[PDB]
């Protein structure tokens, strides 16, 4: 029944609302300018960044490295909200505990980049819960290894954003990502694929009802799942350059 | 010998009385209107269910009814365990065999005795204080609606055999003492008791239902219907891990369901 | 009429024979040594106990706790034989069903300790239907809470056994115990006391005819009924220490 | 609200399961004999210690045992850090506060969870593969023998409270979120979380131990025993600089012990 698939969609969208306080709808309002009153502080160079550093870690290092560190910090926060949203996907908590941990270990990065896109435009990204805005041009200008980190996330966002997904579409897409039966080291693949097949069904009906005029959006959306694997693999390999060739250490356990 | 067998039948009936407060006679007296004390509140839909719970003045719906089934089934296990201990020869058996026989017997016996509380229109709940309609139960959201109907289909046909409590006392003793439960260490001492219970069940039906042709065989055939209801239910349980969020049953039922057929 | 009271005694003694296969007469034969041929295996330490464990639950725990558990098991068996003997006491099955259950709930412990005495001497107790013999010294040696459990049963047995009751005396004494009109929660006290008054009469004549030389044995026997209440109360309070302060669980419902 | 608090309790229990492989239930199952896999080799003296190390076929003694304590305590820090991160609100705190709370919380939590592995006769070591006796540990050359006994005296009494893993999951979360650690920049956001954890701990004990009088207060009183064990241990550490030759602890523990109370 469609009605069951709609109620699952609805239930996913409500859990997503709780887990993630800065939604696409809210961020697009800030990127554009709905109800303009609390316009975020813009960080467009080294000067404005420090202006905005002691406007709100604290100064004691090279700026590229503190920005990079700040992203480590923020992405450990985001793993906690993602972990919470996962618990609400039907069937997920009744899976083997170790496979639960394995799905999250490998899912979380792909989910963080999908969600960052809601915070990005072609020119910069919302930071500190929509309070700052950092320009892509400034991120691009940082010294060489650090200059190339965010740029591939911006390229993906721009292409993903022209799909015009909303939060209720993304609530299901996020769940399909978590429940991927091909991650290394999963004990029971079959129960995970049975869950994902039900979420695939609900995703498909969601897009058909919400975007009747985008032909084959379901399929273009699945195909974005290869682009995401590649951003993750690129980003993981860029962490290797850091680990080897750098002097600063302060990382989240 | 006859006298042995009649005294076996009387013993089990007396202990069945002591172990199960809501017997068939009492459920039928309530269902029939015959009672002279109090008439059961009927739950036929979502508004009357709200009123039925909130008759508490003197989660969601499906989950909260599936949760009320658990508490009741926990209590029935205890009542059934108490009756087992009184079956001659049962407590003298290997302790692991006593455990295995209950682990497997108990749900067969739950469905058997749940027929006593059913007609084709619904089921008596809360010590016979409510009545939930078959149509309401069947209306429930996908999986949870699937749990209830096969129990009704069984009861309607078991119920046309017209067994009474004293017949039932021995039938249930026969179920418990089944020598084909997996993992039994000492099959023969169990089979020997089942044999003597079978002989008693036989005499009891001949004496109690002299006009009822092949009642004994028709009753043992029901034993196969029971086993299929239990295998169906256990398949339903797996559906509940996949479709639902945090499920994890009550401690005593997790044990009963752990590594079961 | 005495003749009615004698026929009741006789009828009680015959039911008792059926219900309880290891009688005082048989156990005293084994404690002493009539027809010596099948001399029970003696359990006098941890070594001989295990020698006798895999000579016949099975090994997987602390020995004090398995002995204690074994006694739970055996005493649930004995409740079934006692329940059966009760049905044969005239008037008992025609009492209120709930009062029948209440008399047995509270009577059964006092009866188990009266009957154990037939299996005891000053030095140990017959176990496994007269096949084993466990020494009092070994029970006494078990770790501290478990060491003190059986010792008060041995003290009572030694004092009760010097009364020299036989099975036909005990068949009536057991029946007088079951039919006690003072247990908590009895609905109809009066019909129970009318039955017990008839059993008291038969007991009195039994002892007068069987033990004419023991002055006032009837009265010394009634007085043993307070000693028995106290063993039961002591034993019930010793179960409280267990429930609170222990780690192992495996108990009969 | 109750539902909030029960779901807080379940969350912490689930993440406690994921972060600590040797839980109380498993250590007690091993200590109890209840396990069905493998029985621990006991070290009671110097000959059996040699055999216990050299059970490696499938420095001096005191120093080599004090060195094995370090490796284990390093791993427990990592496990405890992993559990901290999962405590709602913890990763959103000032980064220096997160560091300070761990710096101080971790040894309190080490002694707490070390009680799970103790009885009055000894301690389970190497993932429950060995057992070192209390008498052996106490026999050790002056200072090194002094390290062990106060831990046993604590465990015996903590252990008579009969907490289980799910109780423990919240107790340990309460310890971490202590707003009185020296050098904290932002006390109130921590205290607010401890408050909500306290409310949850309270409900959990009432529900899990309904017959256990003032369990909650008796458990918070243990928090003072813990702090005195940590101050005692740190005094023991200074003794080890004076009495011993080259000592210098492992990198991560030097950090934890650097400028501590
Ligand atoms: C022995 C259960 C009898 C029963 C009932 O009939 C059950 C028919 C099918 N059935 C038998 C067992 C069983 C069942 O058993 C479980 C607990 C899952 C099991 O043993 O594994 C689960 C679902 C259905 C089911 C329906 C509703 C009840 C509802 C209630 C309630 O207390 C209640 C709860 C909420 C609102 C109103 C009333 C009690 C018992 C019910
Ligand atoms: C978490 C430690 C548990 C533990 C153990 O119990 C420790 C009880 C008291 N205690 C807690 C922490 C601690 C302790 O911690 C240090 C590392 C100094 C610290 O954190 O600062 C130092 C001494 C004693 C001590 C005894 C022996 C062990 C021995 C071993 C071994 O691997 C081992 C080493 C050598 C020979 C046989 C076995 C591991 C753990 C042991």
């Amino acid at each position: 029944e469609s009605a069951d698939l709609r109620a699952l969609a609805k239930h996913l969208y409500d859990s997503y609302i709780k887990s993630f306080p800065l939604t696409k709808a809210k961020a697009r309002a800030i990127l554009t300018g709905k109800t303009t009153d609390k316009s975020p502080f813009v960080i467009y160079d080294m000067n404005s960044l420090m202006m905005g550093e002691d406007k709100i870690q604290e100064q004691s290092k090279e700026v590229a490295i503190r920005i990079f560190q700040g992203c480590q910090f923020r992405s450990v926060e985001a793993v906690q909200e993602i972990t919470e949203y996962a618990k609400s996907i039907p069937g997920f908590v009744n899976l083997d505990l170790n496979d639960q941990v394995t799905l999250l270990k490998y899912g979380v990065h792909e989910i963080i980049y999908t969600m960052l896109a809601s915070l990005m435009n072609k020119d910069g990204v919302l930071i500190s819960e929509g309070q700052g805005f950092m320009t892509r041009e400034f991120l691009k200008s940082l010294r060489k290894p650090f200059g190339d980190f965010m740029e591939p996330k911006f390229e993906f966002a721009v292409k993903f954003n022209a799909l015009e997904l909303d939060d209720s579409d993304l609530a299901i897409f996020i769940a399909v990502i978590i429940l991927s039966g091909d991650r290394p080291g999963l004990l029971n693949v079959k129960p995970i694929e049975d869950i994902q097949d039900n979420l695939l069904q609900a995703l498909e009906l969601q897009l058909k009802l919400n975007h009747p005029e985008s032909s084959q959006l379901f399929a273009k959306l699945l195909q974005k799942m290869t682009d995401l694997r590649q951003i993750v693999t690129e980003h993981v390999q860029l962490l290797q350059v850091i680990k080897k060739t750098e002097t600063d250490m302060s990382l989240h356990p």
